[PDB]
């Protein structure tokens, strides 16, 4: 509360750490449909469906253009992003298998690096 404060963690290496997160998502082998924003011209309703679209290239570009306030808005969007997946895609599907696998992936990432 006011003049009230827990002790101060050190963030000023989050940023960091998030661009390290992210550059190991987008390298990771079933990236591949999620480093770029669906189309949706293209993609039969997506676009009404889905109502917040979200994508790695756009997680970097945010990240970059400091659009984070902190690293719990950072790992809202990425985990929309398999949020999204989950909703158009059925689990057996290519897809589907790609976001399961990848947000398992930054689960651990994630814990490792910050719990």
């Amino acid at each position: 509360s006011m003049s009230v404060k827990k002790p101060k963690r050190d963030d000023s290496k989050d940023l960091a750490l998030c661009s390290m997160i992210l550059t190991e998502m987008e390298t990771h082998e079933d990236a591949w449909p999620f480093l770029l924003p669906v189309n949706l011209k293209l993609v039969p309703g997506y676009k009404k469906v889905i109502k917040k679209p979200m994508d790695f290239s756009t997680i970097r570009e945010k990240l970059s253009s400091g659009q984070y306030p902190n690293l719990e808005t950072f790992a809202l969007d990425v985990r929309l992003v398999f949020d999204n997946c989950e909703t158009f895609n059925e689990d057996d599907s290519d897809i589907g298998r790609a976001g399961h696998n990848m947000r398992k992936y930054f689960e651990k990432k994630w814990t490792d690096t910050f719990k």
